[PDB]
């Protein structure tokens, strides 16, 4: 029963897109304040891939950050496979031991994605800020916000040492809501797992152009150590 | 339910390799000559990924030729799910009429890729050629070839018409040993690690673009680049 | 007329290689396993130059042994010729009882090479090893891996007592595929042309020397360096 | 019926061997002085491998020298077969153009050996000189003499140029005793070709210690251009 950590900025100031839709009203997303129930951790946006759990979402003078937790025992040895058939994932950009499952993470869902809902039709505005719901972040091949780059490992102590524009005092905090969650109970063979659905996902980041390049820019503009797994 | 042609050039002399071992020799080709029996049709190389079988491979003036045909019906249903998953497979570069199966070939498993075996050491350049034994032909995501852009299909007379270049002679007895030739589940776990791979390549889908324009392929066929 | 035993090492880990393709993989080695069919047996690798078959192969705690016999008429008569017209061959490096055909093969094709045919482009590195064919064995000049000083004699009992760390285990089965076994001109132009280049190696005697003492054969046995 | 010339010294004195039975005298030499009737031209040392003949063996202040013809039909079409299946032959030490049958001769016969027959048992002296009788000149793997290694073309005057230590004098009459002796007939069919025992002639040469090396010596005794056809 172990378990893989992912964390990293759904969104980041100093990386904003050109489009309007992913900017996110910094009203509703401390509206959502802090951890009132945890959010699902999706592969590709899809509801019948969980694969684990978001359980805090915080924010920097950096943007805002997520950490969330890999408990799928079914996706967690499909990795493990996927690994050993797939040499962009063995291959490293620099020299490090070997790591299965998360270097598997790194090549085939690189980025972060925050999603979220709008009662839309109804329109909303919280006393101050439009209405929006988080229903969960994704892991994919490059998410749609620049900068959100995530960092798999074994123990956030190591994963949140990436983030250097990380305060401290939020790192600190998030380290703990990762022992809180771990409460959770267990539930395993809830989809197996969508191989075609996922392997159709796959295929769309075939045609990504620019797409390495684009990750290199993230992981430097998550300012996370070039030392890192990741392959861009 | 029925199968899927596969056609296009293996390799074109008129777009050429940057490296030596990607050479093919006169000498080989004239020597493999015809058939000998069906040729395995495999995924990415995959020896446990054979969805068809190439019933024969021809030369023209521009390059040489590989026909094929898939009738695994396991993985014929594989591009009717896969379809409705793919939003690259259901978006069209151009207006043509929706095809499931094929749009998802064109996204997923789009060039060729003909593998030969070779000697440890040189072992028969027989003085007629050098050596080297044609065990299979591979649907994958980008021929280390060029040209290689191939075209999918449900008749060879529509399929084998994308190809300008390429003599009536050929694609008129061509249709012929399609009729003639007429008498592993599929590792999804494998194969989307290839599909990982494909993630990670420079100049993909603007390299598939300059295939369809050198492989004389028209901007009206079912080419996702 | 009877036969003629090769025996030997074509590849032994205490006798390395200093180049990466001239490695084998201990993956392609339990893959290719006993027996099929037999293994053609060719001189300095010409596919037309057959002159007997391998029987066998085996692995030790020392390394890769190949075990064959000669029994083609036209080449068993050929190392008679050869033989009063070979001064090197006549001529002994230590006393011992006359040996025509013998004597011969052990100036003119000495060692042993092990051939495999490899894909392409990386294949099917079946995550269990790397892919290769085994298709023939040869006898040539002096082999391009180590220890590969082959033997050859008329009974395989003595034949494979020249090998010390060989396990009796193996010798005393490999005796019995023979008895178990036991159920193209000769381009001379091509063998000369082949003994011609042999007459521009390096350190050739030398090297030779190196191998029976690598191989672990005594100083008492038909090795003409 | 186009034919090759061997040429070079068959005996040199600045390339003096250790062994006295080599050292020919001087005085049985200029006793068989010119063009009596050619030497025998062997592949080998054998008498059923003929394939040309000495035309004149002459005398210089660097050493005898030979200057012979192959004229077999049935051997020069061997030098054509076994070129395109020597990868020794094919490949150059310097850029060349391709010249097959001579290409091949350099691969399998380098060097130059003069055999002489003793009456021996009666011994004699020609009234100053112990005799010998000159049987034949062979065309061999590494003479026994240094300084032997030949050089084979289409004609003399470019052949005859590689030995800048030959008195032009030499040179200037031995391009007529070619065209003297262009008047032999015709001898096609004389012996096959021992294959078998040119193969074992081919295995007694792979035995050679230090052969390469040794007529590198060779062409530089000679001092034949290092811009030239042969292969050491």
């Amino acid at each position: 029963a172990p378990s893989v950590y992912v964390c990293g900025f759904v969104e980041r100031p100093d990386a904003p897109p050109k489009d309007a839709c992913l900017h996110l009203d910094p009203l509703t997303v401390k509206s959502q304040l802090p951890l009132k129930k945890p959010l699902p951790l999706t592969v590709e946006h899809l509801p019948d891939a969980p694969v684990g759990s978001v359980f805090g979402l915080y924010q920097s003078s950096a943007g805002l950050f997520s950490a969330a937790s890999i408990t799928s025992g079914d996706f967690l040895s499909l990795l493990d496979s996927i690994y050993h058939d797939c040499d962009i994932a063995q291959s490293q950009r620099l020299p490090l031991p070997r790591e299965p499952k998360v270097e598997a993470l790194h090549a085939w869902l690189p980025s972060l994605s925050l999603a979220s809902l709008h009662p839309d039709i109804p329109q909303t505005t919280a006393d101050g800020g439009k209405l929006s719901f988080f229903d969960h972040v994704s892991i994919c091949a490059l998410g749609r916000r620049r900068g959100t780059t995530a960092v798999y490992g074994t123990d956030l102590a190591w994963v949140l040492k990436h983030f250097s524009d990380l305060e401290p005092s939020i790192a600190a905090q998030i380290e703990n809501d990762a022992n809180a969650a771990k409460r959770e109970s267990g539930c395993p063979e809830d989809h197996p797992l969508p191989l075609t659905k996922l392997i159709a996902k796959a295929i769309d980041a075939g045609f990504l152009r620019n797409r390495v390049e684009t990750l290199r820019q993230d992981r430097g503009v998550a300012n996370i150590p070039a030392e890192s797994y990741l392959k861009a």
